């Protein structure tokens, strides 16, 4: 169960994330005003 | 279960994420005002 | 289950993400005002 | 299950993503005001 | 299941994505106001 | 299942994507106001 | 050298520019959404 | 050398510029959403 | 050398610039959302 | 050399700039959301 | 060399700049949300 | 060399700058949210 409240950002954000990663499974994400990522990585072998 | 509240960003965002990644499975994403990514990576072998 | 609330961005975004990735499976995405990407990468071998 | 709320972007976006990727399967996308990409990459061998 | 809400972009977008990719299967896309790409790449051998 | 909401872009877009890609299967696309591309690339050998 | 930018006005305008003057040489002008005036009243006696 | 930026006004304007003057050489002007005036009243006797 | 930035005004304006003056050479001007004036009243006797 | 920044005003403006003056050479100006004036009243006798 | 920063004003402005003066050379100006004035009244006798 | 910072004002302003003066050369100015003035009244006799 997930819920969130409304918000208004007057200021100016800058997001410059230099991510890096090596894996059997990899996901990389960088979003602006709003986002919900529900990623399920189930692996075998 | 996922829910979010409405928001209004008056300011000007800039997002310059220099992501990098090597994997059996890879997903890369960078979105502006709003996005929901539901990625399921299930692997075998 | 996924839901989101309405939003109005008055400001001017700029998104210059220099992504890079090598994989058995690869997806790359960069969207503006709104997007939902539901990518399932299931691999074998 | 995916749903999104309506939004009106008064500001002017610029998106210059220099993506690059080599893979068995590859998808690359860069969209403006709105898009939903549901890509399933299932591979074997 | 996918659904989206209506939106009106008053501002002027510019999208100059210099994508590049080599693969067994490759898809490249860059769209303006709205698009939904549902690409399934299933490979063997 | 895919659905989208109506939108009216008052501003003037410019899209100059310099895409490039070499593959067993290749698709390249760049559309203006609206488009839905459903491409299935199934390969063997 | 001179140059101008672009603006879109969806609101409604009502201009009522009353004016009066003497005239050894006189220019009087009124205009709506757009207009450029370059005048030189060079006189000799 | 001169240059200008771009602005979009969705609100409504009402201009009533009354004016009066003497005139060995006189310029009078009024305009709405946009306009550039460059005048030189160079006189000799 | 001169340059300008960009602004968007959703509020409503009402300008009533009354003015009066003598005139060996006189310039009078009024404008709405945007405008650039460059004048040189160079006189000789 | 000159330069300017960008501002967005959602509030409403009301300007009433009354003025009066003598004039061996006179400039009078009034403007709304944006405007740049560069004048040189260079006189000789 | 000159430069400026960016500001967003959601409040409402009301300017009433009354003024009067003598004029061997006179400049009078009033403006709303934004404006840059550079004037040189260089005179000779 | 000159430079400026950025400020956002959500409150409402009311400016009434009355002024009067003699004028062998006179500059008078009033402005709202933002503005830069650079003037040189260099005179000779």
């Amino acid at each position: 169960g997930s819920n969130m409240g409304g918000g208004m950002n007057f200021g100016a954000f800058s997001i410059n994330p230099a991510m890096m990663a090596a894996a059997q499974a990899a996901l990389q994400s960088s979003w602006g005003m709003m986002g919900m990522l529900a990623s399920q990585q189930n692996q075998s072998g």
